[PDB]
């Protein structure tokens, strides 16, 4: 029932994501010199360094907010992909599966702790 435990759990999960080779295209903001029309398709760019910085700055109130930003990394990749003949979207799908598998208990424990706090 520790209401703050999610933060270190998210830091550790981000460390695992950064070691994973599948995170390579998503570790830093998309380079507009490489993808000049990126902002014509994507309204809100997101990447794992921005998520980590937001977490470390104390600018996430809950793991649900962090989840929403990580999911935006994957939705942006899906929206920008021209087709399955894209290694980057395929990497996003595997990385998304890995993230969802690990974030499930973080969200459940946090929501349970908050329900206990407000009992
Ligand atoms: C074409 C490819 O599927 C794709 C999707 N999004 N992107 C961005 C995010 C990662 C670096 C560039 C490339």
């Amino acid at each position: 029932y520790d209401i703050q435990a999610w933060k270190k759990q998210c830091e550790e999960l981000l460390n695992l994501i950064f070691q994973c080779e599948d995170s390579e295209p998503f570790r830093q903001p998309v380079d507009l010199l490489e993808y000049p029309d990126y902002r014509d398709i994507i309204d809100t760019p997101m990447d794992f360094a921005t998520v980590r910085e937001t977490l470390e700055a104390g600018n996430y109130e809950s793991p649900m907010e962090l989840c929403k930003d990580v999911r935006l990394i994957f939705s942006n990749s899906k929206a920008y992909t021209p087709s399955k003949r894209s290694r980057i979207y395929s990497m996003s799908l595997r990385l998304s599966a890995f993230f969802e598998e690990h974030i499930s208990s973080v969200l459940s424990d946090y929501k349970s702790a908050l329900r206990f706090h407000k009992r």
